[PDB]
């Protein structure tokens, strides 16, 4: 999928997690975020189309999705230990990672 | 190890997992797959030797191993909860990720 | 942070883990290592400054941090099951991955 669709998947599943009522809903949404995050990592964002494909900005951009994916996995660890409300709080904390990339490249 | 060796390791351990009799055999084989997947990520496949090293195809290629490593990890989570049959089924499902890359770059 | 700050973080938290007294201290230190590992992945090490940004050495370098992050996570799994001493042993074993990269690019 393209970058925008992957971002909407990220945003949609954050709101699913917030409203989720059991561990299985959280874990399924988190899996969809991780998939979207890895798929977004294949893209060139519009503000970096003029840079080299392995410029430090494109590397930083791509590693940003590794960091997002690992943080998502931390939340997944909380959810499958049954710590649903802790997992939902960790999901909401992902926004600091969303924001950090946006302020640089969005 | 070179790309072909890593691919044989991936294929060999898929069959070890299929025939495994306990969680420890599944976990050990999945670990060897993840290692092989990350090692394969360092290579240039023959069909992409003419593209630039960070072309969209080489990025798609490299991220394909991230996707495979995470999917392997999902199976390891099943095997660590002692859900051996589920872990074996998830390992069989990895083939859709194997295939998807092959049809583009093999 | 820059590359050498991330390396000091990696080295400091290895010593924290060696001296840790409970799972929480191991888990917290491992997570600082993973973060530092992914951040170091964004850098160009002095010995590769003259190489192409996606040369096979820079790819090998960056994948070295994926391998390090996954090995850290393996130790994190041990510590999350309360196997504190096994987690500490695995953290010591990380040094073979530290060394392997240093001998090539440090
Ligand atoms: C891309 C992201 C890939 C993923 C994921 C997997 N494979 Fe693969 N494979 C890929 C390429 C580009 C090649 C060509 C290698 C060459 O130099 O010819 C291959 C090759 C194989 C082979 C045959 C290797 C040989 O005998 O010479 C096998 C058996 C194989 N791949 C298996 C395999 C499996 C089981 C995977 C998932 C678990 C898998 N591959 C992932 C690219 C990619
Ligand atoms: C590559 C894939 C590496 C891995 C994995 C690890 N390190 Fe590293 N390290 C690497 C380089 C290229 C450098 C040179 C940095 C420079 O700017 O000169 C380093 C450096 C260090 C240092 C010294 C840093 C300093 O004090 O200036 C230390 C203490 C260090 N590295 C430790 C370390 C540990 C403990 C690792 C594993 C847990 C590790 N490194 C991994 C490249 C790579
Ligand atoms: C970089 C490493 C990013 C991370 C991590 C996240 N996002 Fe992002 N996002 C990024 C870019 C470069 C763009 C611009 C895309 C474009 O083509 O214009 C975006 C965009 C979005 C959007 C808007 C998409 C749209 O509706 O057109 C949303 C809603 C969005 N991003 C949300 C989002 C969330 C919730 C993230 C993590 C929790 C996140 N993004 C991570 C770059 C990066
Ligand atoms: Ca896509
Ligand atoms: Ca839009
Ligand atoms: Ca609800
Ligand atoms: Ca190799
Ligand atoms: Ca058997
Ligand atoms: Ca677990
Ligand atoms: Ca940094
Ligand atoms: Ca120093
Ligand atoms: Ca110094
Ligand atoms: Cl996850
Ligand atoms: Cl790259
Ligand atoms: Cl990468
Ligand atoms: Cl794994
Ligand atoms: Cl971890
Ligand atoms: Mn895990």
């Amino acid at each position: 999928a393209d970058l925008e669709d992957n971002m909407e998947t990220l945003n949609d599943n954050l709101k699913v997690i917030e409203k989720a009522d059991n561990a299985a809903q959280v874990k399924d949404a988190l899996k969809k975020m991780r998939k979207a995050a890895l798929d977004a990592k294949k893209a060139t964002p519009p503000k970096l189309e003029d840079k080299s494909p392995a410029s430090p900005e494109m590397i930083d951009f791509r590693v940003g999705f590794d960091e997002l994916a690992w943080e998502i996995h931390d939340a997944a660890h909380l959810a499958e230990k049954g710590k649903v409300k802790e997992a939902q709080a960790a999901a909401e904390q992902l926004k600091t990672t969303c924001n950090a990339c946006h302020q640089k490249y969005r």
